[PDB]
């Protein structure tokens, strides 16, 4: 279980849902919502919430709480600065879709000895009314571990923060997948950010078709343009934060689409390669989900060479369980 | 309702489902399936299905039945030859996802005087008779063609009666009938269905190129946007290859947007304002249903109202 009380900063879809699940699971937890209304609402429903950021961090520091920065990327720096200044010895984690940008921000402030990156594959970062129960059940929750393999010189206290973050993610039914920042952003660029870019693109090309096109659109179109409904502010945050790895991903998309075009413009139009490859890839994805077959490695923090199992899990996309 | 009994050639998702609804609605209906096994299954469930193509057409000839070609585009060219030889007087339609190729195949064989093209947006499936279902067309769109009124073509009251029964059949099984010519249809289908497939196959591969971790981290958005990549490649090829010209027009717009986005992400200060905004705004329009137009075939300039429905993407009902 979790050796520290959890302190959630920001109580929206992610943070609120985390507070609720942790409370359900009966673990010590409290949090902060900027909204005076939202705080009052949660306190009245039974939760331990405040709208006083200074007071929350003072207490967080007093109880050595694990601090969860459950805010959007644009809010991270101010919350890092707030934590650095009010709970400089506390351990802490974030929930943002992109990881390199955050780790960098943490390193620039010399907070890497107290930080463990994390990213739930939950929904779209909406305030407190967005919070629900069991959001994370059987959902992937990435937990980082760069400090173990880069130029950071960490000791046992960091290992202790890392454990609580994993115990926390596991406490709310998540599947913890360990990853360093580069491999993660490389993945998210492909499976989430490009997903969003293609979704916007499709909506425009369809809209360009006018009345008949929007009328004839069916289930496939509904599904492929759904995430184009998410907020422009967020879609930009994701993609811009991770522009580097996204461009590598988008370039693969353009190469494939160019090859596809070469094929459709031939004397005999042909897209075998795109079709056989696409199908096969989609089958591989379904195979390790539903119509969850992720492998599972058991780490034993403390034991020699356990760290190498984190890289082994990263390469395999294995979820982990710590004994 | 429908004046003629229905004859369904090919009984998979589309044709098989069309049979079940017309049978449930207690309308006169019978069909054909190449698969001898698939025909036995149907007969063993109480349906009027045969494996003998020639005999099915001779029966369709003796009932003046409406012939529905519910087969893939690759089986069309020989089926037209078959209907020509064994049932020339019969009025027929089809359900293929591309409408130009079929109409050319029809004209090539001088059959357009008894042909009314159509396309139900009912999707596809990796199966035959076993994929059939009740209520497949409820609320879904059913496109019906009418190029014969605007290209050079001498038509009589029969064609109109054939067109009337195709619309009513569509309506009978709970579909919304949007009329359209082959050019506009294929342009639209290129944009909202075929490009959709192309983009899904692409995303699936890019994600797979990322290896174990990428696939493991893929969540809801990926799942939804790569769903059609799971449809059998053969169907995807047929669908896109048959509509190659229009699809390229659509793909080129996609590529324009995607490059302009890459310009955006490579800047000193990465920026995809434009894409996100236009994208989001395009989706909001889509969500917010189709307009309607009353039509009486025969009355002067009723065909003008078909063009109106086409521009509007409106569904029609017949008075």
């Amino acid at each position: 279980d979790i050796s520290r009380p959890v302190c959630i900063l920001g109580l929206g879809l992610i943070g609120g849902s985390l507070l609720r699940d942790l409370h359900a699971a009966n673990h010590s937890v409290f949090g902060y919502n900027r909204s005076r209304s939202g705080a009052k609402s949660a306190v009245d429903e039974g939760f331990d919430v405040s709208a006083d950021l200074e007071a929350t961090l003072q207490r967080a520091a007093a109880e050595d709480a694990l601090i969860v920065l459950a805010v959007p990327m644009t809010a991270i720096d101010s919350l890092l600065d707030a934590v650095h200044t009010h709970a400089p010895n506390n351990g802490f984690t974030d929930v943002v879709s992109v990881k390199t940008a955050v780790y960098d921000a943490v390193k620039a402030r010399n907070m890497q000895h107290r930080y463990v990156g994390s990213h739930p594959m939950a929904g779209t970062a909406s305030g407190w009314s967005a919070s629900m129960d069991g959001l994370f059940k059987r959902a992937v929750w990435v937990v980082t571990f760069d400090q173990l393999f880069d130029g950071t010189d960490i000791n046992s206290t960091w290992i202790s923060i890392w454990k609580d973050v994993v115990q926390m993610a596991l406490a709310v039914g998540a599947e913890v997948v360990p990853s360093r920042v580069g491999p993660h952003d490389a993945a998210a660029a492909r499976v989430s950010h490009l997903t969003h870019i293609l979704a916007e693109t499709l909506a425009i090309v369809g809209d360009n078709g006018g009345a008949l096109s929007l009328s004839l659109a069916a289930g496939s179109y509904r599904d492929s343009t759904r995430v184009a409904g998410t907020d422009p502010g967020l879609v930009r945050a994701m993609c811009e934060s991770n522009a580097g790895p996204l461009v590598k991903a988008l370039d693969e998309a353009l190469a494939i689409l160019h090859e596809a075009r070469e094929g459709l413009t031939a004397e005999q139009p042909n897209i075998e390669q795109l079709a056989d490859n696409g199908y096969r890839s989609r089958i591989r994805y379904e195979a390790r989900s539903g119509q969850s077959s992720r492998p599972v490695l058991r780490l034993h923090p403390g034991t020699p060479n356990w760290e190498k199992q984190l890289i082994h899990a990263e390469t395999l996309g294995a979820r982990i369980e710590v004994f």
